[PDB]
Order: structure tokens, then C-alpha cells, then sequence
């Protein structure tokens, strides 16, 4: 299976993040929108999270890790099904907290050992081995998209605005050619990264 990663080339910290997107759906899968900076790039592993199980999209999980440790998982019940359309999810990141939203509604806050090191923007659509426990069964279904309209971040001197028309390569970077290995049953394709016409990435899982 191959599958699909976008990452942005430069670092952004403490702000409110924002993307409007839609998850697929499929047992087996997440979809997800993320910061991320690991010792991969030394630094300290700080990274937060949004995700969707495609086992059931009518939740959203939210989670974090502070050098390296995470479990902070929360799962959320989202009123209804992400899948079926956009809607807006973004979460505030300050120095003593993080505030999730969903649609403009805080809907959960965290406080404890938050990570402080200004990371990249990256989302990814992939099929799991080894956590059948976590997001189900991954059962070969094909292919699976999750499309973005826009990515936003605000600092309070600065916005990042980047509306996923096309492929901007001073900003962005399509993951390609390889696998992450470990819980990561697929290798990322730079030919699963595409624009739609409307103006929308559109993130594929697909056979090979
Ligand atoms: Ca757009």
C-alpha cells in the first residue's frame, strides 16, 4: 500500500492552528493533521495531534507528546460524522496549555507538560499493522482519501494562510519514496500528494 504525507519546510510555534478537512473513512486507517519535531531532526520529540480513526469517524482523538512522552490521548464524540463534510478543527497552543476546537467550540483543554519546541505542520493519511486494538483491522480497502482545504496559523504578530491550491515547494514537501516502518504499514508516495481543481489537497491510500 502506498500512502501519503505533507509536510511543511519551516517551523512555527506557539499560535492557534488551524484546517479545514475531511477524513476517510475505513477501519484500519487515520487521517490527521499534526506538529511534529523529533530528535529526526534533534530538537526533543514535541509533537500535537489531531486524528481521525477511520473505524469511526464520528470521533476525533486528540493527543500530545513532551519529549518523547505522550499518552495523552482523549477521544472525543463529535455530534456527527467528519467524513461527510468540511468542517474546522484547530487547536490554540500556549505555554502553559492547549485548547482543542471543533467548528469554533472548545471542546477539550490540556495543562499538563506541554511541549514548548516549534515544529513542523504535517498531515498524513496511512493503514496501521500491529494496533488492531487502536484503529481496527486495516482490510486492504482502496483507495481512501482525506482531503484539506486550508491550513491557518495566527501568532499574535503573524499568519501563515496557505489556501492548498497547488504545490508550493519553498513551503511544503510531499514524503516520498519511503516507509516509516514500525506501526506504519504503507510507503509514502509523493504521486498520492494532489491538488484538486477546486483547490483542495486531497491525500490518497492506494494498492502497490
Ligand atoms: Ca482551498
Amino acid at each position: 500500500f502506498d500512502c501519503a504525507e505533507y509536510r511543511s519546510t519551516n517551523i512555527y510555534g506557539y499560535g492557534l492552528y488551524e484546517v479545514s478537512m475531511k477524513p476517510a473513512k475505513n477501519t484500519g486507517i487515520v487521517s490527521s493533521f499534526f506538529t511534529y519535531t523529533g530528535p529526526a531532526h534533534g530538537t526533543q520529540w514535541d509533537e500535537i495531534d489531531i486524528e481521525f480513526l477511520g473505524k469511526d469517524t464520528t470521533k476525533v482523538q486528540f493527543n500530545y507528546y513532551t519529549n518523547g512522552v505522550g499518552g495523552h490521548e482523549k477521544v472525543i464524540s463529535l455530534g456527527f460524522d467528519a467524513s461527510k463534510g468540511f468542517h474546522t478543527y484547530a487547536f490554540d497552543w500556549q505555554p502553559g496549555y492547549i485548547k482543542w476546537y471543533v467548528d469554533g467550540v472548545l471542546k477539550h483543554t490540556a495543562t499538563a507538560n506541554i511541549p514548548s519546541t516549534p515544529g513542523k505542520i504535517m498531515m498524513n493519511l496511512w493503514n496501521g499493522t500491529g494496533v488492531d486494538d487502536w484503529l481496527g483491522s486495516y482490510n486492504g480497502a482502496n483507495p481512501l482519501y482525506a482531503e484539506y482545504d486550508w491550513v491557518k496559523y495566527t501568532s499574535n504578530g503573524s499568519v501563515f494562510w496557505e489556501p492548498k491550491s497547488y504545490f508550493n515547494p519553498s513551503t511544503w514537501e510531499k514524503a516520498d519514496g519511503y516507509s516509516n516502518g514500525g506501526v506504519f504499514n504503507c510507503t509514502w508516495r509523493a504521486n498520492n500528494v494532489n491538488f484538486t481543481n477546486d483547490g483542495k489537497l486531497k491525500l490518497g491510500l492506494t494498492s502497490s
